[PDB]
RNA sequence: AUAUGGAUUCUUCACGGUAACGUAACUGAAUGUGGAGACGUCGGCGCGAGCCCUGGGAGGAGUUAUCUUUUCUUCUUAAC
């Protein structure tokens, strides 16, 4: 009866990352000592990556294929979950209420994400995810 | 017209906030969409400015047989 758990995809609704898709890593159903409101701990993308045809050179690929990732803390009410899933135990460890509240260990964690994110897109699986929605 | 400083990048084109959003910055051609320019009249109410009224004090002037700590006057601050 429960769907928000540590596999779903979810649609980011506000916050500079509206209309991007995101996947939850840590939910916290009855708040926290901060954000005293049902949370979770996601990790999405900030800059999906470009089409890719044929006729694209080896050069040209790698450079459309980059993913910029992120990581934040998003209210319940903030989200949209889907139906979509999304395994998270490449990099379900890094990411977690400690590596916020220090700007050195974000970044750390956020490079985790990406190459995460980036073999994942390789031998395309997750197509859904890695689209961009249009709106 | 152009240099310097700052900012950004070895995760190439910045980060923070749950959010409304914040900042010294923080690539964007064709094409497309939206906003501003851009609007009637009357009625009462709220607020601002200039003026009017008035107290104390620091100056100048007038009246003074008698009365009047009195009558008149100066005390200002632009765009940005």
């Amino acid at each position: 009866a429960k769907f928000l758990k540590a596999g779903k995809v979810a649609v980011v609704v506000r916050g500079r990352y509206a209309g991007k898709k995101v996947v939850i890593v840590k939910p916290h159903d009855e708040g926290s000592k901060s954000h005293p409101f049902g949370h979770a701990l996601v990790a999405g993308i900030e800059r999906y990556p470009l089409k890719v045809t044929k006729k694209h050179g080896a050069k040209k690929v790698a450079k459309r294929t980059k993913i910029k990732p992120f990581i934040k803390v998003v209210n319940y009410n903030h989200l949209l979950p889907t139906r979509y899933t999304l395994d998270v135990e490449a990099f379900k460890s890094v990411v977690s209420t400690e590596t916020f509240e220090q700007p050195s260990q974000r970044e750390e964690a956020k490079k985790v994400v990406k190459k995460a994110f980036e073999e994942r897109h390789q031998a395309g699986k997750n197509q859904w995810f890695f689209s961009k929605l249009r709106f």
